């Protein structure tokens, strides 16, 4: 899609007329190939498999912040004419689904978040995260990816990988436009998001969590929201990546109940 295309890049998938849609949303450097392998368990459902901007095929769509992402998202949405669905978003994915379910989007049934962070309490954790974020977008817009990449798997919400895991992810990610990754990874950074918290209480959609057993920052963080967590087990903050069909029976006891 063009830089100033109306809707973000996704693979359309359609399924059984009446059933919803599953919106699937991506991490940050992923593409929308991220949630084929679990969300091709609910063919029986359509699929929207969203490219994020500054990723796969909306590399060159460019936004400020979550505002400009929600508002993609539901031209998007219309573009395909879903008025029901569902967000399932990972990580950066999850708390793009979260900030946009929150804004408010009309026919949004609920949310799976696996692994989002539901916003930091003031200032100064945003302070801490904006003088991270700002060194993690000065790297992907200057150095080669393999090298960012490398260092972003060696981060703590990573330290469960095995070094194998780590290659094979760095491998994938470094394809990719570090400039369109870096201002994304800016336009949503922790450090510009809102504490969630209240709005995934007070929420009219349906909310639910998913969560590594290994991934012990995401496992406390869901502990704090009014929402379902389902621990995957033997997988870490990407648990749909490490344990995809305990990824899809957890989604299979949400979505077909
Ligand atoms: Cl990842």
């Amino acid at each position: 899609v063009p830089r100033g295309s109306m809707i973000l890049h996704a693979q359309a998938k359609h399924g059984k007329p009446g059933l919803p849609w599953l919106v699937f949303l991506h991490g940050f450097s992923g593409d929308c190939h991220e949630w084929q392998e679990v969300g091709e368990a609910f063919a029986d459902y359509s699929r929207l498999y969203v490219d994020l901007p500054g990723h796969g095929g909306s590399a060159a769509i460019s936004v400020d912040g979550f505002d400009d992402v929600t508002d993609l998202l539901r031209k998007t949405l219309v573009s395909y004419n879903i008025l029901d669905f569902w967000l399932v978003g990972y990580s950066l994915g999850g708390r793009v689904a979260m900030m946009a379910a929150c804004q408010g989007l009309a026919g949004l049934c609920g949310v799976i978040v696996e692994g989002g962070h539901p916003g930091l309490q003031n200032a100064e954790q945003r302070a801490e995260a904006q003088r991270s974020d700002r060194q993690w977008v000065q790297r992907f817009l200057t150095e080669p990816l393999t090298a960012v990449f490398a260092d972003w798997y060696q981060q703590p919400v990573f330290a469960s990988l095995n070094d194998d895991q780590r290659r094979e992810l760095v491998a994938l990610r470094s394809n990719n436009n570090g400039a369109t990754l870096a201002a994304m990874l800016e336009a949503t950074s922790l450090a510009v998001q809102p504490d969630l918290r209240a709005n995934l209480s007070a929420r009219t959609f349906a909310f639910y969590y998913l969560c590594g057993e290994r991934d012990s920052k995401f496992r406390a963080l869901a502990a704090e929201l009014a929402a379902d967590c389902h621990v995957i087990p033997r997988a870490g903050h990407n648990a749909h990546r490490e344990n995809p069909a305990g990824v899809i029976a957890s989604l299979a006891q949400i979505l077909r109940f």
